């Protein structure tokens, strides 16, 4: 009939964040794919699979005109791999850090690939715990004040974000230190890096007070580990 493609959120930093639904999907997949270096992450991901889908290898796919050429080749690669490793009624799982819906290209890639390679499949998305949810849980805070909007955005977008939206915003994908550029005396920040993991680091306080310190810390950690992923929440406590 058709194959099932599970797109499975595997959470952030720890195997404890996996849902029952995710575990069922992993255990029923006849093949596992991940579109991707960060050795710590590869190791965490393998640990999740070793625990729940032991005996199933992870097929990890890694990267002008060249990008467009790579996408076509990647599409052919994915379709061929799926057809080889699963029967016509079988199931493949794609692993996605956090939740598949949030700042991730896997679903888009799958949809493009299916169209280009004429791959008949039922796509089923399985939610997972996002970095945002780990940040708020580890700090023991609410993501909003009563009735308040929540603006989730990127470091690149932050300087162009309205003051009104910056009253309660979550910032992802910040390669720099964008809190320094938008803070007032009332701006409070909850920050975290390597959330969920044994190398988790949390900081909080007024940007007035801690912003330069966290900027220094983020560089220290990046030099040490070779990379860093942080998420933070800014709130105007006026
Ligand atoms: C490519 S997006 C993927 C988001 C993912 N789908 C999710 O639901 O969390 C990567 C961004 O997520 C955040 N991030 C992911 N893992 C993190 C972690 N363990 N600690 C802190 N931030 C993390 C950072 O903002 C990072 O730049
Ligand atoms: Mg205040």
């Amino acid at each position: 009939a058709m194959r099932t493609i599970y797109v499975i959120g595997i959470g952030t930093g720890s195997p404890e964040f996996l849902t029952l639904q995710a575990i069922s999907g992993l255990r029923h997949a006849q093949a596992i794919v991940a579109l991707d270096q960060k050795s710590d992450l590869l190791a965490l991901r393998q640990k999740i699979v070793d625990t729940h889908a032991p005996g199933t290898p992870i097929y990890a796919v890694t990267d002008e005109e060249e990008v467009r050429r790579w996408h076509a080749e990647r599409a052919h690669l994915l379709a061929s791999t799926i057809r080889e490793r699963t029967p016509d009624d079988g199931a493949v799982a794609f692993l996605v850090w956090g939740d598949p819906s949030l700042y991730d290209s896997t679903l888009r890639i799958i949809e493009h690939m299916r169209n280009l390679e004429d791959l008949h499949a039922d796509v089923k998305v399985i939610p997972g715990i996002t970095a945002v949810q780990v940040l708020t849980a580890e700090h023991g805070i609410l993501i909003n004040r009563i009735g308040e909007a929540i603006h989730i955005t990127t470091g690149r977008n932050l300087p162009e974000t309205s003051a009104k939206d910056r009253r309660n915003c979550v910032v992802m994908l910040d390669g720099k230190t964008a809190w320094q550029d938008v803070a007032t005396e009332h701006t409070y920040m909850w920050w975290g890096a390597f959330l969920g993991t044994e190398q988790q680091v949390l900081r909080k306080g007024y940007v007035h007070e801690i912003g330069a310190q966290v900027a220094e810390l983020k560089q220290q950690l990046r030099t040490e580990h070779g990379w860093i992923m942080d998420t933070y929440l800014l709130r105007e406590l006026d």
